[PDB]
Parts: structure tokens; C-alpha cells; sequence
């Protein structure tokens, strides 16, 4: 077998002391080795004297080579074990979602099929390597997690982190050879033994057996943390359950792979859409300069964590920047320069990402997202990192205001975009308080009831859109020219590319009989197929394909009909899979979401805005009194920091105060009055002329005006923020109309 | 044909007046669509009346198909051009190298081999896009150039550019839609005439055909820009050279090619690798914290312009943060945390880009490459963006200190790292003033002769080095246990993976017939393999491999000799293939590029240090005399300049001064005198303490000595600098000991 190491004593009279390691890959082989091959010092360390290795079906195959199994036997007597050349077969694979809860629960699954009675009595076991470590400066020890549940426990106990750093070790290649050392030093204690519980098969039967349904059903919650209580009785025993394994780690895996493809109900964005557009409004914040797209996709990467690679970033930022009839994005984040695609190819024709450039649409994005409401969103936190946040809340919902189409694993995902006149009459209606039937929509809310209607977005459209049954219905334009006996094609139905569907013509035999040439003349936005038919076919066509209500005979001929089917699965804000019914379910349940987040806006800004007022007038009167000071006479930062105090000068945080990027209410009054004299002590020379002067105390006005007009926006009714929200409702409609009326190219 | 768009007369009665539009690829298609369906307004443009289009072996064989093109005439008579159905063939590609220089210099050499007389007469067409755009704030028509020369020509004439912002379109994909629409106005006029010369025929053979050693010879020379007379002449006669185009534009693409592959002898690296190591002393400088190495190669390519793929990115990266027994770097750039490869797979078995973490090696590179160096280097340009400097030009010949080995398109690169004691040695004799063989050494320079001499570098290697006639050997090292009748191998050949010599040992029927079976028990790297034999066969291995004087009959078994060949092909500082015959050359060609940088070093220091100086005691004289000046009682910033300016106060450039990145002396001269007072009024309040003063005080005696110092240094002999010069080799000598000491992992 290739990729195989094996022991001295494997097959040999103490063969069942032996041990099989199996390694992921080529680094879990390498550190393997390394370990293994460290017997120099620590000699009760492992080796290879009963230690081998192997790399992870032609796999399973070799692995049951090496181990000597038989498929005819059940293993129920310690006779049948005897011949085993290996004791006990170990996984070592990472601790990541791929690693762990893919190949190992796959080879879980694969010996609970054939052989169980190996898990039961005990043969399959895990290594498991510390996932987090603290390291305290002057400390040579540092204190080891193996899960984050345990991290966190013991950080809510510390009183300062400054002093602590955190490394996350989520894969085998992440430690360094010090840390492998000390792992192979412990590792008799570091292995772990799988035991097999009465509802893990049951468990097993629904990750991987052949029932979709259960799969769904299991898959509509989120990921349930493991217990502190099983923890620790985990770490005790030195045995880990598999349904806990397939429950937690298998469990994230597959949510962690189908959010990628779903997206959330309140801002319609998957996590490497959210992650694109929170580097872009990070990247686009300071300068809305022109950025190429492998340059942005490069910082992305950086900042936002987004780990795969490169093709599948690039192809995402050129979607989001792509406008078209038929695109995805009706209102895209990014303004496109340059040839981003076109609906003959449904977008696939895009240059290459080194000649296109990418820009942000500030007009759009500083809108629908607010940049006061980014700092109260709960953020995502990638190896200690903040990364992009959980979900964005827009200012209207954008997850039904725009295409989607994404194929799951066993999920579909289709949405088509709502009109946009519809979907603002129905939030104005919600939010103004004196409009017509806004307690009727309240009282809607509550009963489940539909009142205004919601219509499928007409817009880049020349064609008709007619409702049949429960199912909307898209109807192409054609023109008949019997001079030359040709038919020209002028609209093809939504979504629908025209290479694809002059391929999807031409595929088809009946169609072709008919059918003489075809040549597609159409435009970059405006479609044209001139259709020319063999002589005396026409009415041979109508008479054919026979005329009936739902679609005409030429449109029966040429596939002009499309169907709106609509798949609302969508993932919850705390994890699982959401499916909803109409768009009125979606719309009402994202409605809360944003009403609650204008609330905390204005306290925190009301909150901030007192600390500012605070802050610039002593900053005020420290201009006023600095002649009086004279603080050139004193010495150093300690002295002057006296005098300040001595004349009453309050003591603030100055990087805090001014910047509150991340600081909740309570944090700021409990920590926002404790710092040291640097906003005084750190002003500039040309602030202490009169010029400046005079716009502080204007600014300080201004800061009071705005905490009366806070307060009162506090007190007003139904819900605090009403006005501010139609205020951004208004907003965001000019800046879409202005994006309509000049191509998404804001000039 | 597939992708093929015809036109209305294509084949008709003018069918001389009609023309094929041979599109790049899908980007091009599209904008081929995009400007000939615009025939809404401007009715004298293109359209499809008249123009199709194609996309582009098959290809060829589909572009002879639509042209109607026969293999056996050779088109010299205008009746034979009649029954082509198209009256030219015009190429869109993009102005990159790939583009225009390998597909249209393809297509170019094409169509010369087959069909010579359509080149001659004029059947090949392509359409020339302005390359650079240059805007003028508030013009709405912008200046468009069609070469680098024209824009570098316009802007030597202009006053500052400031105002204007340079767009590069190098890609057909980068043109905007409104720039599309107004190139496709101006068609007739865009599009030249190929011509066929007396010169291009052999530029043809040279670059195309099987004579290698014509374009060993052809690549020596870099690339020759057009002259300002050619191109006056190609924009007036509307006609492109061939010999011109294959003397510019595939010169510069096969240039461009092997320089990919092939580094420069200043550092030894090449493009990617000046990249990335830019890249990282960029990123590191402000903290030395430890990153991912996805997220360092997403700041590469977002900072350094990076246009590759992140695979090839992040193997460089990993491959530049490699250490261990064999590898190519023997002080690799980066500090590696985790898992990055080992000596048996030869670096391949590396651990996931997104696990893995780089640092950089601040105390090595902080002296190797100087800081203060960095700003006098010559930096490539990316689309007018600095990217990484055109070469490093470090403290010792880094090209020559480290193993290397890159195959090219017909050039090889193979080098073995020499001693870095001899290779200390013999710079220090060439550095040092007093000191042994030192005129010695500069006679030997003069005449190109040796003195002193290099020895590959036998560290990392458990084995002896031989030198047989004019070539090098490494031996490997074996023991015989007589009793179990085995061979082990304890060390192998020097670069000799642990995995591919077992394979290639088990390849060897011959050798097989001996060996019975081969277990690898090596450490990480340490090579322990366990050979067994079969019975009574050491004494027929013996009589078979017959011992010789060069190699040892075992060592002949188990091939344990590599033979160290060297192929000294590097890049010229201005382009070009550059060859040399020893390690003696390199270094003697290498050591005036450093020596001359330290001339300029000090005289920018000297210069750089009189500006802070003056601008220092400015700053003291304000600081003593701010309790007279009483600046708070002036209203504006006008005011305050104002008073600041009777009192004799300087206005001096704060911007510059302090920070004077790329300013060269006269630029240093000329404008640093000519700011403003933001020098004194930009001054903190801590900074008007007693104790700022005293810190300045001191700072400027410190610069006057140092400025005295400078002015010492610059009077030195032989030449400025060597003092410096000998220190810094001191500098690189200890961190590289302490790294050696360290496992290279400076803790």
C-alpha cells in the first residue's frame, strides 16, 4: 500500500499492542512523522515500534488491507479481534469543519455499516489536539482548550486579556514544532475512544443513510454547542460519543455548507456575498477610487477572512458588480467598469478580473445600509478576528427586491424580485403613522393576513407578465415578416439567456424540421433573432403546434414561456433553515428586525452625543483658560495631567469616546469616564486660534440641538425611529431612481 | 461554426466591402457586439451590415473555413482574392503581452507560412485601442494615447498633473461603455494595415521557427522601444510593421515569460519573489505579528499588483518560508509557524494556505536588505502604481548563496549555494581597507582572475563533498549489519527527496532483484531507510556493481551521487538574458551595483539631514518663543502664518521633509524649501513641555554629529560607505548565525 509505514512488532506476537495512525493528508502525515520519529528524548513518548501510519472506496479499501479485516465477520468475540494486525485504527484529522466532521464521520459511518461491533466494543478512536491556546507573557506554559465552550468559561473568569494571546489551532499543519513536541510528549492522554450509544444509529440513519426527509428536518435547527456538563464528562471518561460527534460536529459541517449556498431572510446575501460587501464598504469608506477586481478580491481576503480561493471570490465580486436585463442583482453593490457581462451568456462573458475595475456604489450602499447601524450588528468572529457580521439589516428587504437562484444540497433557493412601488407602499404604510390602513396592516401583521399586494418586478422587461392558477407566467415578443417568411424574436422571457436558448432551440429535432437558419443580431441590452423558416411552413407550425389559452402557437413553436417558480428557503439569524410561503411571510418577519435596530441607534447615540458635549466643552474651556495655564512652564506628561486636574478638568477617554466603534451602552458608561488628559494634552497649535474656537462652541450647539431632537425621536410613537426610518425609506428610493436613470453608473 | 456571427453581404455581391471581426474571446465578442448593434444613432459607424465576427488547430482550421480560404493557392492575382467572402480579417485583442504579443503574433506567423501574399498585399487588419487615457478635471474629451512613449512625451511637456488622472486600458475588457461608444465612432479610423518587410521574414524564422539558438541570441538584448519617428509613422501611414511588431510586442512577451522563471543576479530572485518579499517587509514593518498565509497573499496581491492566481501566489509564498535539509532558501525571507513542508517530499507536503501562518524574519531581512536602501532602488511601475522595485541589491550576493533551480522555455537555471564563510571573506577583502590581499583582490577584479576561493555550501548536509575533474559530487552515507543482512542509508545526495529516490530505487528492476524490501523510518530530518537484502546476495552486489574510483560499489547500488551542474543564466538589471561561467563572475559583477549605492545613500542622508535640521531648531526657536508669540490671540490660519512669517520663521515643506520617500537630491533641494508653516502649527500641546524641548535639543546635537559624521563618511576611502559596509556584513553575518542557531526561528 502506498503511503504506508509500518512497525516492528505489526502482525507480530504483541501485535494487538500496536496502533494504526491514520493521517488526512500529506501535513497530518508529516507531523505524524515527526512525532513518531521524536523518540530521541521521552522515551515513553510513542515511535515506531507500535506506532505506523497510513493516508486517508479505494481508500477504505487499503485501509482495510492494512488492518486485515474480513468483510464476513461481525468481530463479536475477542478470539475473532485476535487476528487483527493493529489494535486500534486512529484518525488524525484536523479540527475543522472539513476535516473532522466530513472524514471522520464519513469513516465513523463507514465502520458503524460493516463492522459495529469494532465501535462498540472499542476500535475506532480520534486524536484530539488542543484547539486554543492562551500564552501569558513571561509564561512558559500555555493553558490548552479543546473546545471553545472551555475558552470561553475560562475567559469570563480572567480580569484583563492584555496580557494573553489567543491562537486557534483548527487544523493539524497549524501547530508549530514546539507545540508538536509537547502534544507527542502528552499523547498516550490525547487519544480518545469512540463509543457507539443506542441513538447513534439512529443518528448515523439520518446523516448518511438514504432519507432526505429526516435530513431536512434535522438540518432546520442550528448547531447545539456541547454542554459544560458533557465536557467535562468527556475529558473524564476519555471517550467521545458518536452521536455527540454527529450531532455537533457533523451537524455543523452540513449547515456550514448549505448556508453558503442559502441565504439569510433579512439582507438576502450568503456569507461570502456579505463578507464581499463588507470589504468593499471597508475598502470604499475613506476613497471611492476605481479598484480592480483581483486587487479588491486580494483584500477581501485579507480582511474579511474569505479562505478559498481566488476564482470563486472573483466570479462573486463580478456578480455583485454585474447590471444587465435578466441579472441577478437588480440593484448590484458595486459599479461595474468595464465589460462585466452580458444576458446573452447569462453573465459568464465577463472579462478577465485583471483588466475589470470595481467601484462602490456610495450612493446606494451608504443608504440602504447605514453606516450608524453597522456598529450594532452582531459581528462574525473567524479565529479571534471580527470578520464581516452575522446579517446586515437594509433599509427595505432587500432579500425580495432581487433575483436569486442557487442550487442546494437537496434544498433549492429561487426567488424572483418583487416590484419595488409595491414593496415601499407596504413599509411606508407599516412606518408612517398617519397613512391610510396602517392599523389595518398592524392588524395584518398580527392576524397573518395579506392586504396590499405584492407584484413581480417588471422593470428591464419589455415583455407582459400573466398570472394562471397559483403560478406567474413570463411571455416573450416576436414579430412575423411573411414578405420573407421569417419571424424576429424582440423578447425572451425572464432569466433566460440567448445563447442558451438559441442552443435549446437548436437541439431540438420537431423544432428544426421547421426551422431553416438562425442568427442571433441582437444587441448588448436589446434582444434580436431573426428565425427563418423553410418554404411553406408557417402554416404547417400553427396547424402543428395547436393554439391553446395559456400560450400562443408561435410561442409553443419557439419556447417563449417561462414559469416564476419560487423556493423560499432562506437561514435564520441564530442558525437552521427557515422555508416560507410568500414573500409576505419574509417581508413581515424582517419588518421586527430593523424596527428594533433604531432603538438601540438612538440610545447609543444618544449616549455618545452626551459624551461628545461633555468632551468638547472642556475642550472649549481649556481654550478659553489656556493663557491662564501657561503649560509650556510645566515639566513632563505627569505634572500638567496635576495641574489639569487641579483646575477641575474632567478626566475622558479620548480614543474612546470619539471613536465608540464597537462599545454597547453600558460599556460606555462604565468606561467612557476613566481615562487620562490626552484630549486636552494632545491638541494642535492651530486649534487654539479663535477661528477654531468658534466652530467648536457652534459644534457644541449643534450636539445640543441634536440630543433634544434624540430624545424626542425616543419619545416618539408607534416605535422610536418611525420618521427616521421613512427619512431612509425616501433616501433609498432617490438613490435608486437616480441608479435606474443613469445605467447603475452614478454620474 | 460556433460562435460565429455573418453579416447580410458576407459572400454577396460586395463581399470585398464586408469584414471579419476575429474576436480574442468572450470579453471581446461582447464589445464586438456592444459597438456594432450601437448603429442607433452615428449611421457612419460599423454595423452589421457589413462587419461579423468570430471568435478565436481548430480555430485556425474555423477561420480558414469562414474565410473560404484554400490551402493550395497563394493569392497573387486580385481575380484569385475575388472569391473570398470576406475582404479582411481583422484581430481584436487586448494591448497585454498575452494578447497581442503570442495570439496575434500567432495568427500573424499563420498566416505568413501559409498564405505570405495576403500580409504582402493587405488581408490582415487590427484594431488598434487607445492604450492610455489621460482627464482632464471638468474636459469632458480625454487625451488618448496608443503607446507608453506618446503618454511619457506628452507628460514631460506638461506643468503638473495634479489635475489630471491617467486611466491604462492594457485589455479590451477596461474600456468603459461610453469609452466603447467612442471608440466605435472613430472605427474607420482605429483600425491599421498589416505590411510585410524584407527584415520580417527573418524576425518571423527567428521568433517561430526551431532555430533555438537564433532566439537564445534574439532574447540577450531587452526590449527596444519604438521610436518617436516610428511611431509618428505608423500613426500617419496607418500601416503596422510585422517586423516591428515582433521586434516590440513578442520580444516583450517571451521576455516577459522567461523573466517569470529566470531571476536577477543582484538578489536572486524573480518577479513573483521581488513581489513577495516587498509585500512582506511592507506588511510586517509597523508589527511582526503572525498571519495567515492566504490572508499575507491576498495583501500581496492587492498591494504589490499581483495579477496571478492565488495558488501559484501561495505556493511561492509557502516555498519562501521554507526550512529544511535541501531546501531552496538557506535563510528562507519568512519565519514559518506550523507545518511547511519536509525534505522527503521535497516541500510538497506542505500543510493548507489557510492553517499555516508566515512572519517575517525582521532581524535578517531589517540587514540584508537595509531600509535605508530601499528608497534609492529603481521600482517598476504597474499601470501607473509603484509596485516592487525592478531589483534588491542586498548586503551579500544573495544570488549565489542559495540553492536554485527553475527550468525555462529553452534556458535552464541550476545553482548551488556557495559557503557563506568564503564568500564573507572574500567581500570583506574586497570591502575592507586594511587587510590582507586587498589590492590583491582589486587586480584580480581589474583582470579578471581568482584569488580566494568558493566551496558549495556543505551545511544542512551529513555527508562529504569530492570534486572530480571539473564538476562537484555529493555522496550519501550507508552502514552494513552483516547479521540481519541490511543496508541502511543515513544521509542521501544533496536536493534528493526522501520519496521520489525510494521510488525511483523500487523503479529499478536490476536493482530489485537484490532488494527484498525498503522501509522509510526517517525523521523530519534526519534519513534513517532500512534496505533488506535478500539471502546471499551482498557478496553478488558486490561482484555485479563493480566498485570504481569515483563511486563505491553500494553507492553505485543505491545511486547515493548527484552531480552538482550549474547553469549561471540570470536577468540583466535593463532587461535581458545575461550568462555567466563561475560564482566568481556573479559576485564581481554584483559587488559595484551595492558600492555605488552607498554613494547615494550618504549623499541623500547628508541632504535629508540638513533639512531636518534646520527644520528642528525651527521648531525649538518656536517652542522657546511661544509664550512671546501668544499665537491663540490671531482669528485664522491666514493671521497666524502671517505673524509667524515677521518673526523670521521658515517655511519649510512638513510633508516632504520628514518623510522624503522617493525624493532625489535636486528634488530635495529645490522644493523642500517651499511649504508651509504646519511645521509649528501642527505642534501637540505635550510638546511645548520642558521635556519635549530637552528631547529636541538633543535630537538636533545628534544630527549634527551625524551630519558631521556623514560628511566624515563621504571623505572615506577607497570609497564612501565601506566602513558602513563592513558593519552591515557584520550585522547579516550574526543574525545569520543566530537564525542558524535558532532553527531559523529567531526566539
Amino acid at each position: 500500500v502506498d503511503k504506508y509505514t509500518r512497525a516492528r512488532n505489526a502482525g507480530g506476537k504483541r501485535a494487538q499492542d500496536c496502533m494504526l495512525l491514520a493521517a488526512e493528508g500529506d501535513s497530518a502525515l508529516s507531523l505524524l512523522r515527526t512525532g513518531l520519529t521524536l523518540g530521541k528524548s521521552n522515551p515513553s513518548g510513542p515511535s515506531f515500534d507500535f506506532c505506523g501510519m497510513i493516508s486517508l472506496n479505494k481508500v477504505l479499501q487499503g485501509i482495510v488491507q492494512v488492518l486485515g479485516l474480513d468483510f464476513n465477520c461481525h468481530y463479536k468475540t475477542q478470539e475473532e479481534r485476535a487476528k487483527l494486525r493493529y489494535g486500534c485504527i486512529v484518525a488524525c484529522v484536523d479540527q475543522d469543519l472539513d476535516g473532522c466532521g466530513k472524514i471522520l464521520g464519513l469513516l465513523l459511518a463507514y465502520f458503524h455499516l460493516f463492522w459495529p461491533q469494532l465501535i462498540i466494543h472499542g476500535f475506532v478512536k480520534r486524536l484530539l489536539t488542543p484547539l486554543i491556546r492562551v500564552y501569558e507573557k513571561g509564561k512558559t506554559m500555555p493553558v490548552e482548550f479543546y473546545y471553545e465552550q472551555e475558552f470561553d468559561a475560562w475567559a469570563k473568569k480572567q480580569t484583563s486579556l492584555a496580557n494573553h494571546t489567543v491562537k486557534y489551532y483548527k487544523g493539524l499543519a497549524a501547530h508549530d514544532t514546539h507545540e508538536v513536541k509537547s502534544m507527542f510528549k502528552h499523547f498516550d492522554n490525547m487519544v480518545y475512544t469512540f463509543t457507539l450509544d443506542d441513538s447513534a444509529k439512529e443518528l448515523f440513519h439520518i446523516y448518511f443513510g438514504g432519507e432526505s426527509e429526516l435530513r431536512k428536518r434535522e438540518l432546520c435547527t442550528g448547531v447545539v454547542p456541547l454542554t459544560e456538563t458533557q465536557t467535562q464528562s468527556i475529558h473524564s471518561v476519555r471517550r467521545i460519543p458518536c452521536s455527540l460527534h454527529l450531532q455537533v460536529d457533523t451537524k455543523a459541517y452540513k449547515l456550514d455548507a448549505i448556508e453558503r449556498q442559502i441565504p439569510n431572510f433579512l439582507d438576502g446575501m450568503t456569507r461570502a456575498r456579505r463578507k464581499i460587501l463588507a470589504g468593499g464598504v471597508k475598502c470604499f469608506a475613506s476613497n471611492n477610487r476605481e479598484r480592480k477586481v483581483f486587487q479588491f478580491g486580494g483584500y477581501v481576503a485579507d480582511h474579511m477572512f474569505y479562505h478559498h480561493g481566488d476564482m470563486s471570490l472573483n466570479t462573486s465580486i463580478i456578480k455583485a458588480a454585474q447590471y444587465y436585463p435578466g441579472s441577478s442583482h437588480l440593484y448590484p453593490v458595486f459599479i461595474g467598469i468595464g465589460s462585466f457581462g452580458s444576458r446573452h451568456l447569462g453573465g459568464k462573458d465577463a472579462g478577465s478580473p485583471r483588466y475589470i475595475s470595481v467601484q462602490l456604489a456610495s450612493e446606494f450602499i451608504k443608504t440602504m445600509f447605514p453606516a450608524e447601524d453597522s456598529w450594532l450588528l452582531p459581528y462574525v468572529f473567524e479565529d479571534g478576528q471580527r470578520a464581516e457580521p452575522e446579517y446586515y439589516v437594509p433599509v427595505l428587504p432587500l432579500a425580495i427586491m432581487e433575483y436569486g437562484a442557487n442550487p442546494s444540497e437537496g434544498w433549492k433557493y429561487t426567488t424572483w424580485a418583487r416590484q419595488l412601488e409595491d414593496i415601499l407602499a407596504l413599509v411606508r404604510a407599516y412606518v408612517d403613522k398617519d397613512n391610510p390602513k396602517h392599523e389595518l396592516l398592524h392588524y395584518a401583521i398580527k392576524h397573518k393576513i395579506t392586504i396590499l399586494p405584492l407584484r413581480p418586478s417588471n422593470y428591464n422587461f419589455k415583455g407582459h407578465l400573466k398570472r394562471f392558477g397559483q403560478y406567474y407566467y413570463s411571455y416573450g415578443t416576436y414579430v412575423i415578416s411573411e414578405q420573407r417568411n421569417i419571424i424576429t424574436i424582440t423578447e425572451l422571457p425572464l432569466r433566460v439567456p440567448t445563447v442558451a436558448y438559441i442552443e435549446s432551440i437548436k437541439k431540438s429535432s420537431n423544432r428544426m424540421t421547421f426551422i431553416e437558419e438562425i442568427i442571433d443580431y441582437s444587441s448588448s441590452e436589446t434582444i434580436e433573432i431573426l428565425v427563418k423558416l423553410k418554404p411553406n411552413s408557417l402554416n404547417r407550425i400553427v396547424e402543428e403546434f395547436k393554439e391553446t389559452e395559456e400560450q400562443d402557437s408561435i410561442e409553443n413553436f419557439l419556447r417563449l414561456r417561462n414559469c416564476l417558480h419560487s423556493h423560499l428557503n432562506f437561514v435564520k439569524p441564530k442558525g437552521g433553515i427557515i422555508e416560507f410561503n410568500t414573500y409576505y411571510e419574509i417581508l413581515y418577519a424582517w419588518l421586527p428586525y430593523r424596527r428594533e435596530l433604531y432603538q438601540k441607534r438612538l440610545m447609543r447615540e444618544h449616549a455618545v452625543l452626551k459624551l461628545r458635549i461633555i468632551m468638547e466643552t472642556a475642550i472649549v474651556r481649556y481654550i478659553n483658560e489656556s493663557a491662564e495655564l501657561n503649560l509650556s512652564h510645566y515639566e513632563d506628561e505627569k505634572e500638567a495631567s496635576r495641574i489639569l486636574s487641579e483646575h477641575g478638568f474632567p478626566p475622558l477617554n479620548h480614543t474612546l469616546i470619539i471613536s465608540p466603534e464597537f462599545a454597547s451602552i453600558e460599556e460606555l458608561n462604565q468606561k467612557a469616564l476613566q481615562g487620562c488628559y490626552t484630549y486636552i494634552l494632545s491638541l494642535q497649535a492651530r486649534e487654539l486660534l479663535i477661528a477654531a474656537k468658534t466652530r467648536r462652541v457652534e459644534k457644541i450647539k449643534k450636539m445640543q440641538a441634536r440630543l433634544d431632537k434624540v430624545e424626542q425621536l425616543l419619545q416618539e410613537s408607534p416605535f422610536p425611529g418611525a420618521s427616521v426610518w421613512l427619512e431612509e425609506i425616501d433616501a433609498v428610493e432617490k438613490a435608486i431612481i437616480k441608479g435606474r436613470n443613469t445605467q447603475w453608473k452614478f454620474h
